[PDB]
C-alpha cells in the first residue's frame, strides 16, 4: 500500500513524464533492448534495429514508448484501484506476448534510469522510492493476474 504522500511523489514526477510522453517513452525502450539485449526479441517489428541512433530515429518505437507511458499512466493516476486497467494488459502480456515479470523489473529499471536522467533536481532517494514502490505494486498485482491465468512467468 502506497501512502497519500508516496502516491503524489508518485504523481508529481510523472506529471513531468507528460510534458515529453514520446521522448521519455523512447529513451525507456531504448534503455531496456540496451541494458537487457534479449527483451528486444519479444518484438518481432522493432528487432531490425541494430544501432542506439536508429531505435531514436524510429518513429514507430516512439510511438510504441506513447502506447506504454499511456498505459502506465493510467494505472499510476488509479494510485492502486487499477483492477480495470490491469486485466487487459495482464491478459496480453500473459498469454499473447509472454513477458515475464523479471522483463517488468527490467522496464522499470529503465523507467527509474530515464526519470533520473531527466529530472535529477526532482527525482531523488525519495521520489525515487516512491516510484519504485508504485511500479513493485503493479509488478506484484500483474504477477497475482497472470497467475490466474495460468501464466507462471
Ligand atoms: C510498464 C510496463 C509495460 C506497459 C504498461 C506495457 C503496455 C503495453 C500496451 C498498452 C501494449 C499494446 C496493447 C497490448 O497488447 O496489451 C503493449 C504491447 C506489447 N508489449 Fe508491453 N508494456 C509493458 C512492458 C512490456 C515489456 C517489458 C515487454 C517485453 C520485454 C513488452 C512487450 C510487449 C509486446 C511484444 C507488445 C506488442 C507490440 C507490438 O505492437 O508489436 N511490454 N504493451
Amino acid at each position: 500500500v502506497l501512502s497519500e504522500k508516496e502516491w503524489k511523489l508518485v504523481l508529481h514526477v510523472w506529471a513531468k513524464v507528460e510534458k515529453d510522453k514520446a521522448g521519455h517513452g523512447q529513451d525507456i525502450l531504448i534503455r531496456l533492448f540496451k541494458s537487457h539485449p534479449e527483451t528486444l526479441e519479444k518484438f518481432d517489428r522493432f528487432k531490425h534495429l541494430k544501432t542506439e541512433a536508429e531505435m531514436k530515429a524510429s518513429e514507430d518505437l516512439k510511438k510504441h514508448g506513447v502506447t506504454v507511458l499511456t498505459a502506465l499512466g493510467a494505472i499510476l493516476k488509479k494510485k492502486g484501484h487499477h483492477e480495470a486497467e490491469l486485466k487487459p494488459l495482464a491478459q496480453s502480456h500473459a498469454t499473447k506476448h509472454k513477458i515475464p515479470i523479471k522483463y517488468l523489473e527490467f522496464i522499470s529499471e529503465a523507467i527509474i534510469h530515464v526519470l533520473h536522467s531527466r529530472h535529477p533536481g526532482d527525482f531523488g532517494a525519495d521520489a525515487q522510492g516512491a516510484m519504485n514502490k508504485a511500479l513493485e505494486l503493479f509488478r506484484k498485482d500483474i504477477a497475482a493476474k497472470y497467475k490466474e491465468l495460468g501464466y507462471q512467468g
